[PDB]
């Protein structure tokens, strides 16, 4: 590639693999949305946040690919592989699975992000900081404290908790 | 499901299955919408184009996942397999694959009419013809127009031919 | 805790101790401001100089117990030491004053950096970098032109220079 | 000080005390807020009520360096005491311990207000009810408030009660 | 000066050094705008762009004396080479060594970048990736683009290639 | 050329000679915006008014640029030689040579317009009087009143009179 510069092929494998990533957390997230909409669940801001991260995990996704084109990589794709589960139990469970989800994300933006240091691809680097590192920091502790709210509230059990946190966290 | 009602497993079946053509269907757009922002392709328009498609096929998928749940079926979501291809080779090959890709998920539809109608399950048959029949027959016209017009100006050997295509129709 | 990843508890310690700097670098700013409006000092954009800076270095502070948070860690507070004065002598005196200590508060930004690159914390190294060090540098500079511009009036000595400096620079 | 009169020592000292507790004030709020934003105690409404306690506190500290300067008083700084605490173990804890310091700061408000009648000095003693004393008593009151709210609720043990206060009444 | 720290002399002078690189890459842009306004070349919007590339470069040019002077570096000028060529031959070929200076210009700040490294200076690490690494990248990348397009609409012999090229995506 | 006319090759290569003149003085003009800009300098609206004046020139030497073109004269780019000092010793030094360096570029437009009148070149001469030779007068006027003023106040010895210039004449 012309402007291919500085940008290793391992550089370029894990950006797709983070790619790949991305859309999967985009569609455990979407799973989720619909599984709140569900009839015998129905905690529409469950689904509402769950649909927004749906589609933040798509934009990740998108400025990895651009990210990829921008630096002269060749986006390759792979399977989306279904969520683990259609039946996410609780918003507490999906709240927990979220953040499962977003610290195994956070792990493979952090391997991504030591092996562009490896590779002295500051920019990559850069571009990881800038646009991920804080996000899934920010995605966690927002999750840690809607994991955290919702286990003191009783969820899922105490049949108000999960109500309630959905109206008013969620609203 | 306490709101399930005239709802045959066999439609609930074919609506997951179409939910992840539909998935299908928007990765397969993302794909060229990305492969027409490389710096090797750069035909901005097409890569918007195709993006514009890529999230309204996911709004399909939604729409279908909306179907699932407001008639008590249960969203089995299954893997989203890659596009076929991750290099679309020119602004004609991606419309041509896409209107194959229009008229494939368009033939699921019908399918899944036929289905509906073989079910009795009007409402499901009139979700399809409100929301997915003509929007396939638009969007296959469309690209159809597309194509021909990419043919007619030389695509992809005439150099001009995609360029203009891309600043002009897909401005 | 449940969000705590790759935050080594030396980052967290180094985090505590950085915010208690903060909020001293706070307090030594207050103490100028306040200096600067006695009636024998009397010079008032010194001191809604000294008192801006004081704010601003207790968003510092909070930045970090946010990150704190953010990240998992404790904040441990411990007592914010009294300013080393309470007469600053002159406008001078607390600007090269705040010069130090801005210099020292950047060394010991810089060494919280170069611990959280020492232990592969990116999102601590960039959150430094992103809200800390070019902070300092700018800090730093704009001090170390406030004292030029003093030295060469003649402060404190030239009756003129720091009433001038005042009206002109702080206000 | 050519400002100085009918402003005694004891008035100057006490003063400066004050302003001393006040700063601790803030601390103890800012330590407060803090915790609330913990992953693990997720409150941010009251995180965001004692962070508007702490930036008031600092308000009445400023108030009281104001009066020492316009008095023609020396502010003397001394270190700012961290909180007791770093974990204030719930939203109501929390709230009796900043009732028990605003009833601490009060009484030091009225041994001053005592003082500065001993020392026939009416404008101290205008300051401070003017400012100072209502001011308490409406925190106190406040707080007081809060902490029957809480208990009454069944905080900190009902895991619906400080959720449901911090949404309902610190919102 | 009173200012420095943690800046060290190599830096400094590899600052100054790319100050005239940046320098240089405005004046190449500068001759290649005009070069287009030459009445036996004419392509408006060619010379619009690189216009508009050459005041990009001297901003960069700016940005690191500003920073030269916000470290306590000295700003250490040297003459700005006079572009490779007053003849650009055609649009294709000075995009082509725009993309060419780019990438010079890129690997100089990688360099930079290299070096801000080696010395452990986080700021000016921080500083490029800010405001150079990207910025680079997404230069390269558009004239990565405009270089294809141009390359497949036929030009520089294809009468029609830089005209409309110039009107279309340069306008 | 097509459009050449009465236009001299002395006249083009005088023109180009003070393209590079233009250059180099908006070259000078940058070199004193950002000594004024260092920590032991401290004057920004010296710095903004040199650098006013450094945009200026290059906007002279565009339009410079653009009569070349204009009349079918190829530029000749030189290399931009560097200015004689880094360090421009105070206020009125900088103002003083930028005055000589003024005279001396009005000297090569008188001598560019009397070679313009020898060769017959009203049109160059024209564009001279037009947009050179009193923007020339009005700038050497200007900076002669600087020198004066600074003069008169005592720079660069009298610590308040470069500072009082710059916050009044210059602000
Ligand atoms: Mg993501
Ligand atoms: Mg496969
Ligand atoms: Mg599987
Ligand atoms: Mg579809
Ligand atoms: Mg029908
Ligand atoms: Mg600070
Ligand atoms: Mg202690
Ligand atoms: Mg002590
Ligand atoms: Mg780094
Ligand atoms: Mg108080
Ligand atoms: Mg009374
Ligand atoms: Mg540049
Ligand atoms: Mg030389
Ligand atoms: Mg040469
Ligand atoms: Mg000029
Ligand atoms: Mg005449």
């Amino acid at each position: 590639s012309r402007v291919r510069q500085n940008f290793h092929p391992d550089s370029e494998a894990a950006i797709n693999r983070q790619i790949n990533l991305e859309l999967y957390a985009s569609y455990v997230y979407l799973s989720m949305a619909y599984y709140f909409s569900r009839d015998d669940v129905a905690l529409n801001n469950f689904s509402r946040y769950f649909l927004h991260q749906s589609r933040e995990e798509t934009e990740h996704a998108e400025k990895l690919m651009r990210l990829q084109n921008q630096r002269g990589g060749r986006i390759r794709l792979q399977d989306i592989k279904k969520p683990e589960q259609d039946d996410w139990e609780s918003g507490l469970h999906a709240m927990e699975a979220a953040l499962l989800l977003e610290k195994n994300v956070n792990q493979s933006l952090l391997e991504l992000h030591a092996l562009a240091s490896d590779k002295g691809d500051p920019h990559l680097a850069d571009f990881l900081e800038t646009y991920y590192l804080n996000e899934q920091v920010k995605s966690i502790k927002e999750l840690g404290d809607h994991v955290h709210n919702l286990v003191k509230m009783g969820a899922p059990d105490a049949g108000l908790a999960e109500y309630l946190f959905d109206t008013h966290t969620l609203g």
